[PDB]
DNA sequence: CGCCCGCTTCGGGGCAACCCTGCGTCTAATACAAATCCGGCAATGGAGTCAAGACCAGGTTCG
């Protein structure tokens, strides 16, 4: 699970303080491409899948 | 009846305060003088050391 892990942070990506609230939610296109369950539950919810 | 002219009202601009869309190897020496380290004898002179050796004073033993 450390492999096959999809993030949105890092270089070339948005910062944590600049993270919009809408990019943390589950779009309905995620069905089959990203898990809507497994994610860190700190101040990183939805930024890492 | 129309007209100027500053007074107020909003716009736009301008500016001040915080993050990363941020985050290269380079002529090459010589010549000389001054300062400084340092290595090694070369005077020590005072401070420690051994040993003899004397100094009685009061237990201790002997008469």
């Amino acid at each position: 699970t450390h492999k096959r892990r999809l993030s949105a942070l890092g270089p070339g990506g948005l910062s944590r303080e600049r993270a919009g609230l809408e990019v943390r939610d589950v779009h309905p296109s995620h069905y089959g491409r990203m898990c809507p369950i497994e994610t860190p539950e700190g101040p990183n919810i939805g930024l890492i899948g």
